[PDB]
């Protein structure tokens, strides 16, 4: 049988902006230029479907998604569901952002996206480059003196390493809401992980040095023919949970047509071979660019430097999950230990990896939490 469980969701096949005018609020893109060439689509909800107070003073809310992930993340699914909609009718000025190499910030000023050095890049460049650059951007737009940062999984990594060794940058941070925290990978669980202890070398020889598993056309023969289908749809939600840890029914299985046409939204195949060195050595630290002198070039020392989170004293809220395999609850509790100004911690047992940006009860078992938090801030 496997026949169409349902029509194909409208979102599909939207951008940011067509998402977010699709249901009702306010959608407003900028690009954002960083230091070294890269330019940046990052998108806005200026206020909510429920709330248009203090136009021009509205707090602002920065929501940075993860590896292969995108802004979209943030607005996935439905407008009392999605943390982005839900911080916009909460009162907030909602900015989303994109990592160089995503779907939309794909971009460079001096290089092509075909070019080796333009993917010469990893979440290193993110933290150093894209944070500041996006918000000092949206700072500077708004008036506000300091935002809301919200990260997943990279999108925390690259909030550790920047507000760790950028005292600015930091002291414009209000507080850190870390969803499913990443600094170190050592204890991860999930099986992709042993494709991440593969010899760098066999890394570039499978994968190459460019562009890494972006959206394809297939990916959307796949989204909107197969999981939107009946049976065949599991493979679909699997590959998803093989991936993040189980939660089985946390997922809106009508709308994994939205995720997979969405997600992954691409990187360099350095990111993703940083993150193996993560994995392999099990540290938190600055990647590897194969020779003492490229380091040397890029860190003045033989040995990239290691990233501590005990210099990371902006005030942190974390919410992991006690089924997550890649922000796993080990890699987590060690990343608790270090953190100098922990004002939150709530760990959500059943909770997966992606149910953090998902799952059907994030509200209640999160974003209602978020939200109280950042409105006594
Ligand atoms: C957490 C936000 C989503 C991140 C991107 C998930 C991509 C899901 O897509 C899956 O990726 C797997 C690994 O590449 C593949 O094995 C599967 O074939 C593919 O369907
Ligand atoms: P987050 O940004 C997780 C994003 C999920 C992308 C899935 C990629 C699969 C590769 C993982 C292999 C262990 O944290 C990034 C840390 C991943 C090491
Ligand atoms: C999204 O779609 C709208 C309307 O088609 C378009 O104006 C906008 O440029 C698109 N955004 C991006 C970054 O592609
Ligand atoms: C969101 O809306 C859907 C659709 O009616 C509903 O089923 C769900 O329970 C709602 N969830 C929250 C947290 O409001
Ligand atoms: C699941 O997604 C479908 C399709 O968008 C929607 O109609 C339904 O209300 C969603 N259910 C929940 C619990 O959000
Ligand atoms: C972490 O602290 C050590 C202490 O000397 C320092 O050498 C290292 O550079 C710090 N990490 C960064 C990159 O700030």
């Amino acid at each position: 049988a496997f026949g169409k469980l349902h029509p194909t969701n409208p979102e599909v096949t939207m951008n940011i902006s067509q998402m977010i005018t699709y249901w009702g609020y306010p959608a407003e893109e900028y690009e954002v230029v960083t230091e070294d060439g890269y330019i940046l689509g990052i998108d806005r909800i200026p206020y909510g479907r429920k709330n248009s107070e203090n136009i021009g003073r509205r707090p602002v809310a920065f929501l940075q998604h993860g590896l292969l992930a995108s802004a979209t993340n943030w607005i996935s699914n439905l407008p009392n569901n999605s943390l982005a909609f839900i911080l916009a009718d909460a009162g907030y000025d909602v900015w989303l952002g994109n990592s160089r190499g995503n779907t939309w910030a794909r971009r460079n000023l001096y290089y092509s996206p075909d070019s080796v050095e333009f993917w010469a890049f990893s979440f290193d460049e993110m933290a150093k480059y894209d944070l500041p650059a996006t918000i000092d951007f949206i700072l500077k737009k708004t008036g506000q003196d300091k935002l809301h940062y919200v990260g997943h999984s990279q999108g925390t990594t690259i909030g550790f390493i920047a507000f760790s060794t950028n005292p600015k940058l930091a002291k414009r941070i209000k507080t850190f809401y870390a969803l499913a925290p990443v600094a170190t990978v050592k204890y991860t669980e999930t099986l992709i992980n042993k494709l991440m202890l593969v010899p760098s070398f066999l890394f570039k020889l499978i994968f190459g040095n460019k562009i890494f598993y972006p959206h394809h056309f297939f990916d959307q023969f796949l989204a909107t023919e197969v999981c939107s289908r009946e049976t065949v749809d599991l493979l679909c939600s699997n590959a998803l949970f093989i991936i993040c840890g189980f939660d089985t029914m946390n997922l809106n299985m009508s709308r994994l047509d939205v995720y997979l046409s969405h997600n992954p939204a691409g990187t360099s195949v350095q990111n993703v071979l940083h993150w193996s060195q993560a994995v392999k050595s099990g540290k938190f630290q600055a990647f590897d660019w194969g020779s003492p002198v490229q380091n040397m070039m890029h860190y003045h020392q033989s040995m990239p430097p290691y990233y501590n989170l005990t210099d990371m004293h902006v005030p942190i809220a974390v919410w992991n999950g006690g089924n997550d395999l890649l922000a796993d609850p080990h890699d987590v509790d060690l990343l608790l230990s270090k953190l100098p100004n922990l004002i939150y911690h709530r760990k959500i047992p059943p909770y997966n990896h992606l149910d953090f940006i998902w799952a059907m009860d994030a509200p209640q078992a999160v974003y209602n939490e978020i939200v109280s938090m950042m409105g006594t801030d």
